[PDB]
């Protein structure tokens, strides 16, 4: 019996981003 | 008995994103 | 038992999206 | 007894978009 | 006894769009 | 033994010059 | 024994020069 | 014995210059 | 014995030079 | 014996030069 919400939401990877 | 909502959303990968 | 939802929405790859 | 709803909505995978 | 939904929507490849 | 198998494993992988 | 299986595994693992 | 697994083992793993 | 798991184990990990 | 684990473990390591 659960009835849960169980949101993850963001899981971003921003790898490298070398902005100049 | 689960009756659950499990959102995952967002997966993103914004790998070497060399933005100039 | 489930009845969820279960929603993995996004997952995108920007792989290398070299923007000049 | 599942009675899911399992939506994996995008799977995009934007490789090398090299925007200019 | 699944009864489900099982939507995988969008999969796509924008490879190599080298938009100008 | 049953499934619903959503799988992919992609690569994107190779000598990547910018 | 059941599943609803999401997997993925990518890679984006190579020599990646800027 | 069930499941609703939404696994990713992802790498993203290589020689990465900048 | 029931799951609902949202693993993912990542990895990012190489000779990344700046 | 029920579960609504929601793990990750990431690693993030190697010889990261700056």
């Amino acid at each position: 019996n659960f009835l849960v919400h169980s949101s993850n939401n963001f899981g971003p990877i921003l790898s490298s981003t070398n902005v100049g």
